[PDB]
């Protein structure tokens, strides 16, 4: 079997993706922010405290048939970005973009935090990390990929984000349409629960590249690229009047600028990403004061190569026995 589904901005700077998810029967289509850095599959539901609800589509599980409670079961998560949630679990039929996975743990939230809430646009998470990190206790439960990779034509899943435009993420094939060249593809370690590589190295606009070996993660969940301080030192040292502002929390950056790309490797091959990705735009409204797209990850613990990088690609997230991750340029 395979998958097709569309994934779209939910905002003008790409803040996020979401891509439509069917939910029971008969269906309750919600759209899910697809987050390969995380391993749960979570919704707004009918248990949602109702003043943490502000207008997001809601699951019902008493209005789907093939709906059935996991006895004593709950989650609860914590994000990198510092937002949370936690609640219930059912088990319940989801199909994505044509692929359906029957007895998928969906985690009914019973509470949200304020960030879930303001987001009026996304109506919960679906982790496609491994299942390792899924916070379903006391019996952990396994992802949507994770349940659906036996019957698909391949273990695999892509993601190949939009800039300010639509994208898609297929399951169980590689669309040799999607992309320009040949897919690059590089070791995993999985030892984190998440899609850990090492990149060869980066560059800046026209600058000459330096190889250097910096893992990080693959992560569709996380806005921002976040990299050593060295390397985010380097591109921002070419971008005349940017500075690292403790106050608004990273690198800023004059709006009448024009932001050189930034390249990184993997392996001998060479993804580049448009100056223009990195410009997410005034730091409040009617501000000339731009908040960058690359910024440190010193104290993040962890460098996070998220969709700045990632909609400059298309990217393989390849699930067979040795997990590997594919870059192509597009």
């Amino acid at each position: 079997s395979t998958g097709s589904a569309t994934t779209t901005p939910i905002d003008s700077l790409d803040d996020a993706y979401i891509t439509p998810v069917q939910i029971g029967t008969p269906a309750q289509t919600l759209n899910l922010d697809f987050d390969t850095g995380s391993s749960d599959l979570w919704v707004f539901s009918s248990e949602t405290t109702a003043s943490e609800v502000d207008g997001q589509t809601i699951y019902t599980p008493s209005k789907s048939t093939t709906a059935k409670l996991l006895s004593g079961a709950t989650w609860s998560i914590s994000y990198g970005d510092g937002s949370s949630s936690s609640g219930d679990v059912y088990t319940d039929t989801v199909s994505v973009g044509g692929l359906t996975v029957t007895g998928q743990a969906v985690e009914s939230a019973k509470k949200v935090s304020s960030s879930f809430t303001e987001d009026s646009t996304i109506d919960g998470l679906l982790g496609l990390a491994f299942s390792t990190l899924n916070t379903v206790s006391p019996t952990q439960q396994k992802t949507f990929f994770d349940n659906a990779k036996a019957s698909l034509d391949s273990p695999v899943f892509t993601a190949d984000l939009g800039y300010h435009a639509p994208g898609t993420y297929n399951f169980g094939f590689i669309d040799t349409t999607a992309y320009t060249g040949s897919i690059t593809y590089t070791a995993v370690s999985t030892k984190q629960g998440f899609w850990e590589w090492t990149s060869t190295g980066y560059a800046v606009g026209s600058g000459t590249f330096k190889s250097t070996s910096i893992d990080g993660i693959a992560d569709t969940g996380t806005t921002l690229l976040y990299l050593p301080a060295t390397v985010v030192s380097a591109y921002w040292a070419q971008v005349s009047g940017a500075k690292s502002s403790s106050s608004v929390g990273g690198y800023v950056f004059p709006c009448s600028a024009t932001l050189p790309s930034f390249t990184f490797g993997v392996g001998s091959a060479r993804i580049v990403i448009p100056g223009d990705y990195i410009d997410f735009g005034p730091i409040s409204t009617g501000s000339s004061s731009c908040f960058g797209g690359i910024q440190s990850s010193a104290g993040i613990g962890i460098n996070i190569f998220g969709d700045v990088a990632l909609k400059a690609a298309f990217v393989v997230f390849n699930g067979a026995t040795t997990p590997t991750l594919g870059f192509a340029s597009k």
